[PDB]
C-alpha cells in the first residue's frame, strides 16, 4: 500500500517530532553526564529506538511528489531509491543502540563517541518551523524570532555538556587543572567537583557557555587546560559565524521597512525643499495635508492580484465590478452576454482630490467609468460646463468619432474610476454587431441638453446608418444559403425585412432567387414590399 | 566559478581572513615576550600567567606546543570581542601592540557583519510568498468577499508556491532561441499526443510551444461557464477533468475550448476539476495571428476537426466554415464601396482574394468602378484582378464606371 | 508628528528601552541578594564584593545610593556585553537570573544595530553623487571624449549638485494646482519684467510657468550656435550673459531665443557665459500648444515683438507674419484638394478661418466641390462657410459641380 | 572630490571620530583619580592597579608616558567591548562615568556597524550576476532538461554581462546645450556613411 498525506501519516509525523526534540536534547546529558545508564531510564532509551525504527522500514511506503511534473510518484522503485541515496545510511546508524554495545564490548570511551550521531535528529525540529513558516495563521515575526532562539538554545546546552565532559577526563587525582576543579565562586569550594549534585553542576557549565556565547567574557570561569583551550578556540569561532547570522536575520526585517516609515522618508526630501527656497507659510498647510490623504488613499494601488489564474478572475470581477456597469445609462437595453465580455477586462483606479485624468487636446485610448467621488470639467478664465457624477460613463463621445478630447476633467473628491482600454473596447464591438448599434443609438439619444453631441450629431447619424447598411447585407445573406435559424436571430433584434443594400437588392429578392418558399411566406407575414424597386428594374416575381 | 557554490565560495573566504590574522597576532605577541631578558619575565604577559595549579615560571624550554596553544587562545579570545581576562598585557610594549590589534579587529569584526548581512538580505522563496500573501489578503479582506470565494483564493496561491508555476520571473534574458529549445522539452509530447493535431505539419507545431503558459488547478474548481464565450485555448497533460449529471471524462492528452477559438459558437459544457491537473494554456492573439499566417496549416487543422454528438457537431462545423468564407467578401466589398483606403489594406495582405464575388456576385472592382473611385482603382490592378469578370447580370466593370 | 525630527525621535526610544532594562535588572538583581539570610552573606554577588580597599562586609545598612549605583554598574556592563568580571553571579539562584538576562539583551541588542542599520541605508545626498559621477566618468572616458571637453560635463555636474537645479525628483505627487502656485512664487517675478511679455494678460502668463525648467552654465559655455536653429526659449534671471567681437551684451530679466521659434529664422548670433547665470528654459513642443489655444495673446505678444538691427529686425519680422497667414491655406486648399478628411480636422480646431482663400483665391469648398467630394462636402455645410464666394474668375463653387 | 577614493574616506574619518572619543576619554578617566587626596588614592581606578610585579602604588610621578598609556589602553579596551577587567571603575564617581561612557559607546558602535553594512549591501556589480544566474540555474535544475543546453544559456549570460556599458546611462541631467554637442562628435561620423542621406544638406543632418 502506499500513504502519501493520510491524515493518520500526519499523525505520526507530529508523534514522532516528541520522539525527536527529546532524543536531541537528551543525547548530549547521556553522553557528558551519565557513564551508561541507570535502569530507569533504560525503557526510555529503547523505547526511543525502536520508534524510529518504524519510521525507517516506514519511510518506503510513503509516497513523493514529483519535483518535475508534480505527479505524485507513487512507484514502489522510486520510493526505495531515493531515500536509499540520502539519508537511510545516517539515520540507520542512529538508531543502533549505542549504550548496550559499549557496555558488552568491556568499557571503550572511544565506541561512545558515535553515541553524537544522534544529534543529527534535530533537523526534523527546523523542519517543522520551515513547515509553520509557510502557514498563515502565524504571525511570520514570531516565527523567526522563536526560531533564531531554539538554534541558540541548542547550540549552547551541547557546548555545555562536552565542557563538562573535558573535566571528567583528567582523574581525580588531577582535577586541580580542569576549568571546573579549581574553581571558587564566593566561599564555595567547587574543590572535590564530583558527588556535588548533577543540578548545581550543569548549571554552572551552562552559566559558563552563556556568558561565552553572548560574548560577554566575565572571566570567573575560564579554560585551564590545553585540551579545554583547544575546544573553547573552536566553540568561540563557530559563535562569530553563528552571531553575526543572528544579526543579519534582525537587520533583515526591520530594513525591509514599514509602511510609515515610506511616508515619512518621502515628506522629509519634500520638506527641506521647501525649506531651502524658504516659500509660503500657508502653502506648507496645503500640500503636507495632501500628503495626509494620499497615504490613506492607497488600498488597490500596486495591487498583486495579478499572479491568479483567469477563470479565478472571472468570478471575482463580476461579483464587484459588475453592479456598477448595468446601472450606467450608456448601456441600456444591452446584452446580458455582452456586459458580461466588458467587465472582465475593467481595471480599478483610485485618483486623489486635486489630480487630473485626461488633459484638453490629448488623444484618448481609455474608456473611464465613474463609480465613486466627484469629477469637474474645465474648459475655456476657466468655466466649469460640466460636472460628473457616480454611475456615468466619460469619454465615449471622443472615442467613436476620432476627435481630441475638448475639456479637461480634474478631480474635486476621492474617486474610484473604472478604466477600459480603447484597442479592447472596438473588438467587442466588432463581435456583437446587434448591442453595438445600440450603444451609439442610446448616445444619439442624449442630444436635449448636451451641446457637444449637437454639434457631432452629423457624424453619429454616418456611423448608425453605415452600421445599418451593414445589417442588411448580413440580413440578404442569411436567405441566400435557405438557413431560417439565424434569420430569426437577425429580425428580432432590430433588424428591419424591408432593408435595401446598395445595389437595390431586397431579401424578397434573395428569397426568391433560389426558389425557397420556407424564407418567402416569412416575409410576406411580415408585412414586406412585394413591388419593391432596383435600379436595375428587376421585380421579385420577374426574378424567380 | 559556477561549478563551485557562490554561499559556500564566500563563507571561506571570512574565515581564512580571521584565521589568518590570529595566527599572525599570536606570534607576533609571543615575540614581544622574548624580547624582555629572563631576569625580568615577570613583566610579561606570559612569565607571570599561572591558570590553575600550572605557573610558567620559566616561561621558556616547557614545549613549542603548549607555548603556542596559549598564545592562540589569547589572540582568539580577544579577536571576538570576549575578553576572558585570565591573559592581558602587562608591560608597556604590550600595551600598544593590544591597543593597534584590538582597534584593527572592529574594522574587520563589522566587515564580517556587513557580508553576513547582505547574504539574508536578499529574501527566500517563502519569505516573499508572505509578503505576497498579506498583500492579497488585505485588498481581497477590504472589499469584504464572501468566505466561500475566500478559499478558492487562498488555496489557489498555496497551490503556485509549491508547484512552482510561474517559474518564469528571470526568462526574458532568454534570446527566444535559446527558449524555443526549452519550451518544446517539456510540453511537445503533450502537443504531439492530441487528437485535433493529428496530421498537422512539425514545423507549425513548434510556432506554438513557444507561447504556451503552465499552470494549475485544484479540485472543485471551475475553468469555463456553461454558456460563456471562451478565448483560451486549454491541453490537458495531467489529472482528470470532468464537463458537465456528467456527459464526458477529460481523458489526459486532449485538448478543450477549441469550439469557440474558430467557429465563435459559445461553450455549451461546464468543465469542474476532479483532481489536481496540469493544464497548459494558450491566449487569443497568438492562436489567431498564426493561423493568418500559416492558412496552409489550418486547412489540415480544419480537416481533422470533423474527425476528432460528435456525428451531431461534425455537420453543424461545416454549416460555420462555409458562411466565414463568405462573410469575407461582405467586408471586402464594402470597404471598397466606402473608398476605405486603410480598412481595404488589412483584408488583402492578411485575408482573401479580393478576386472572389460575395453570394450575389460584386467584385471588389464593381463596387470601386461604379462609385467613381480613382485612386482605388491603382491598387486592384496591382494584384491582377480580372476586369472582365461577370456578374449575374450581363455587366462588366467598365459599363459600371 | 512633523513637527519633530524623525531620526531624533527613533534614537530617543533606543536608549529609553536600553535605560528601562537596566534599571529593572540592577533592582531585581540585588533582590536575589536580600533572599538569603545575613548569616551567609558571602555566597551572593555583593557580600563578596572587593573592589579596592573597600570590602562590602555588611552589604546593608551602608548607604541606598552607593548600593543601587554598584547594581546599577553591574547591569550596564553586562547589557553592552563588555563583561569586566570584578562583580559577577555567585549564586546558583542568581546563575539563572543571568543566562535569562543575557539572552535577553541578544535579541534587544541586534534590534538596536538593525534600527541604526536602516537610517544609514538611506543614502545620503553626496552618496548618490559619487555613485553618478562614476557611471557618467565610465562611460564618456570608454568612447574617449578628448580633454577639453571632459572637464565641461565634469564642471557642470558638481555646479547642478552645489546648486541644487533639479530638487524635483520628488515632485509628481503635486497635484499641478498646488505646484501651479509653486512655480509663480519663484518665476513670476523674472518673467513680468520681461519686455516682451509687456502687457500680456496675467491669466495667460500663469499658464507657463508651471512648465518652465530652471538650470546654471558656468562661465565660458556656450548655449546657442550661430546658423542654429532653436528651440528652447530661456529667461534670463540671474549672471550675465556675452552675445557673439561683442555686439549685445544679454542684461538681466530679458529674454532671447524667440526669433527661432515663431520666425524660423535661424539663430544669427552665439551666446556666451561670462559668469554664474540662472536661466529658465521652455521645451518648444508646450509653447506652440499654449499659443494654439490662446489666439489672442500671441496677438498681443507679436506686436510687441516688434517694439522689443533692431529696426532692421522689426521690419524684417513684418514680412513673415503676412506670410504665415497665406501658408495656412495653402495647405487647408491641398487637403480638401486631395479628400484627406482627417488631415482637415487638424487645421479647422488649431488653424485659421477656412472660409479664407489663397493668393489667387480658392476657397476649400471650390475645390471639393470640382473634385466631387460628396463626403467632404456636408463639413463645410456645417461650417457655415459662404456658397456664394467668388473667385477671381466669375465662377461660383455650385458652378464648378 | 572626484580624485579620492570614496571606501577610503569612510573608512578614514570612521577610524578618526572612533579614535578622539577614546583620546578624551582617557584624559578624563585619569583626571578622576586625581579628584581625590593622595592620602586615599587607594580607591581609584590606579592607585589600586597591580599588572605584573609592577606597583603603581604611588600613581604620581612615576612618568607622564606610562601613565598616559595605561589610560588610553583602558580607554580602547572598554570602547571595543572586549573588557579584559585587569583596569577597572573603583569608585563611585568613575562608576557613573564609566556607565555614561560605556552607553555612549553603544550608540558609536551601532553606527560603525551601520556604515560598514551599507557599503556592502549597496552592490558590488558581481554578487548580481551571481544572483541571477542561481536563480536560472534552480529553474533548470528543478526540471532536469537537458545537458549541452545548459552551456548555451550559461555561455549566453556571459555576453550579456560583459556587453553591458551604456545601458541604464544616466545622460539625462545634462543640459541640452552640452548633450547637442557630444552627440556630433561621437554620432555624426556614422549618419553621413548611410546611403539613405546622399545629397543632405548640413542643417538637416545636424536635427
Amino acid at each position: 500500500i502506499v500513504h502519501p498525506d493520510n491524515r493518520w501519516y500526519k499523525a505520526w509525523t507530529m508523534f514522532i517530532l516528541i520522539w525527536a526534540l527529546y532524543s536531541s536534547f537528551f543525547t548530549p546529558l547521556e553522553f557528558g553526564f551519565f557513564r551508561g545508564l541507570p535502569e530507569n531510564l533504560f525503557i526510555l532509551d529503547i523505547a526511543g529506538q525502536i520508534a524510529f525504527l518504524v519510521d525507517i522500514v516506514l519511510t518506503f511506503f510513503v509516497a513523493y511528489r514529483d519535483s518535475r511534473t508534480y505527479r505524485m510518484i507513487y512507484k514502489r522503485s522510486s520510493i526505495a531509491l531515493r531515500y536509499l541515496k540520502s539519508t537511510f545510511i545516517i539515520d540507520l546508524l542512529a538508531c543502533m543502540p549505542w549504550d548496550i554495545i559499549y557496555k558488552a564490548a568491556g568499557e571503550k570511551e572511544e565506541v561512545r563517541y558515535l553515541l553524537l550521531i544522534r544529534l543529527y535528529r534535530v533537523h526534523r525540529v527546523i523542519l517543522f518551523f520551515h513547515k509553520m513558516e509557510k502557514d498563515i495563521r502565524i504571525n511570520y515575526l514570531f516565527t523567526r524570532i522563536v526560531k533564531l532562539i531554539f538554534v541558540e538554545l541548542y547550540c549552547t546546552h551541547t557546548a555545555a555538556c562536552i565542557f563538562y565532559y573535558l573535566a571528567t577526563t583528567l582523574p581525580a587525582s588531577q582535577e586541580g587543572y580542569t576549568w571546573i576543579g579549581s574553581l571558587k565562586l564566593g566561599d564555595y569550594s567547587y574543590s572535590k567537583f564530583r558527588e556535588i549534585d548533577p543540578w548545581t553542576r550543569y548549571t554552572t557549565s551552562m552559566y559558563f557557555a552563556v556568558v561565552t556565547m553572548a560574548t560577554v567574557g566575565y572571566g570567573d570561569i575560564h579554560a585551564v587546560n590545553m585540551r579545554e583551550m583547544i575546544f573553547a578556540m573552536v566553540y568561540i569561532s563557530f559563535n562569530m559565524i553563528l552571531g553575526a547570522y543572528l544579526i543579519g536575520n534582525m537587520t533583515a526585517l526591520i530594513v525591509k521597512g514599514s509602511k510609515t516609515e515610506r511616508f515619512r522618508d518621502k515628506m522629509a526630501d519634500i520638506m527641506r525643499y521647501m525649506n531651502r527656497n524658504k516659500l509660503g507659510r500657508n502653502i506648507r498647510g496645503q500640500i503636507t495635508g495632501h500628503l495626509r490623504l494620499q497615504y490613506e488613499s492607497s488600498y488597490t494601488e500596486a495591487a498583486v492580484l495579478q499572479d491568479i489564474p483567469v477563470s479565478i478572475r472571472a468570478k471575482i470581477a463580476q461579483t464587484l465590478y459588475l453592479p456598477y456597469i448595468e446601472k450606467v445609462p450608456l448601456f441600456r437595453g444591452c446584452s446580458s452576454e455582452f456586459i458580461n465580455q466588458i467587465v472582465i477586462r475593467l481595471h480599478e483606479e483610485f485618483f486623489l482630490p486635486g489630480e487630473v485624468i485626461m488633459e484638453q487636446g490629448s488623444v484618448v485610448d481609455q474608456l473611464y467609468f465613474v463609480c465613486h467621488g466627484v469629477l469637474e470639467e474645465i474648459g475655456i478664465s476657466e468655466e466649469i460646463v460640466a460636472v460628473l457624477q457616480p454611475d456615468h460613463s466619460f469619454g465615449e463621445i471622443s472615442i467613436l468619432c476620432n476627435i481630441p478630447q475638448p475639456y479637461t476633467v480634474r478631480v474635486a473628491e476621492l474617486c474610484r474610476i473604472l478604466r477600459l482600454d480603447k484597442q479592447s473596447f472596438m473588438n467587442i464591438l466588432e463581435i456583437f454587431f446587434h448591442d453595438g448599434r445600440r450603444i451609439l443609438n442610446n448616445l444619439l439619444e442624449g442630444k436635449e441638453s448636451n451641446v457637444r453631441i449637437k454639434q457631432l450629431e452629423s457624424d453619429i447619424t454616418f456611423h448608425i446608418s453605415k452600421q445599418e447598411a451593414e445589417l442588411a447585407l448580413k440580413l440578404n445573406s442569411a436567405a441566400f444559403y435557405g438557413d431560417l435559424y439565424q434569420l430569426k436571430s437577425l429580425i428580432r433584434a432590430g433588424g428591419d425585412p424591408n432593408k435595401t443594400d446598395y445595389d437595390g437588392r431586397s431579401p424578397l429578392h434573395l428569397a426568391a432567387s433560389r426558389g425557397y418558399e420556407d424564407i418567402t411566406l416569412y416575409l410576406i407575414q411580415e408585412s414586406v414590399d412585394v413591388n419593391i424597386k432596383d435600379k436595375l428594374g428587376s421585380t421579385p416575381l420577374l426574378e424567380a
